[PDB]
């Protein structure tokens, strides 16, 4: 995240860190057993860890669970992104609490100007690498359909939605892919993509939840 703050330990409970030996992506928790990602962050030897804050020190509020299955959207393309969108089965359910909780899926699609909350434990520079330890947060609007296909002409699907800042500075980054876009207590992203992070003119790009919010209950009832 570049140009965000400390979000403060376990201030964003439904937010999952994926771990392969080392944090690689963001996740979100939408129930005890089941975690929404990016299908980009897709690999095998997943651990899921909830209820962290500093990922590199066990401080306490963790739960380490192994994803019994990832289920990456058929539909996923990865030369474009479209349909950036994975679900992780937990091997056995996480305990909620106040530190780990889930966040609920949206019932409409936000509108631009909506303010959203993006976190992850991705880079925090536009250029080179300094990842934090604790996680990190940031204020960013979604941004109207025509900025966003000016930005990335070509390249933005109907499931696809940018948000941030025109005049660079503020945006998620590298290590922050899979992780959440909450907008009013409301999973309505998933950290996708961009053109480098932070630059002026080239706004982060999220996967737009609403439009699988039918196929992640379809698939969830049925797994
Ligand atoms: C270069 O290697 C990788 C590998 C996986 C990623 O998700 C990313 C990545 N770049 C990203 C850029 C942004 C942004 N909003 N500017 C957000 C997530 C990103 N994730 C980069
Ligand atoms: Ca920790």
């Amino acid at each position: 995240i570049v140009g965000g703050y400390t979000c403060g330990a376990n201030t964003v409970p439904y937010q999952v860190s994926l771990n392969s030996g080392y944090h690689f992506c963001g996740g979100s928790l939408i129930n005890s057993q089941w975690v929404v990602s990016a299908a980009h962050c897709y690999k095998s030897g997943i651990q899921v860890r909830l209820g962290e804050d500093n990922i590199n020190v066990v401080e306490g509020n963790e739960q380490f669970i192994s994803a019994s299955k990832s289920i990456v959207h058929p539909s996923y393309n990865s030369n474009t992104l479209n349909n950036d969108i994975m679900l992780i089965k937990l091997k056995s359910a996480a305990s909620l609490n106040s530190r780990v909780a889930s966040i609920s899926l949206p019932t409409s699609c936000a509108s631009a100007g909506t303010q959203c909350l993006i976190s992850g434990w991705g880079n925090t520079k536009s250029s080179g690498t300094s990842y934090p330890d604790v996680l990190k947060c940031l204020k960013a609007p979604i941004l109207s359909d025509s900025s966003c296909k000016s930005a990335y002409p070509g390249q933005i699907t109907s499931n696809m939605f940018c948000a941030g800042y025109l005049e660079g500075g503020k945006d998620s980054c590298q290590g922050d892919s899979g992780g959440p876009v909450v907008c009013s207590g409301k999973l309505q992203g998933i950290v996708s993509w961009g053109s480098g992070c932070a630059q002026k003119n080239k706004p982060g790009v999220y996967t737009k939840v609403c439009n699988y919010v039918s196929w992640i209950k379809q698939t969830i009832a049925s797994n």
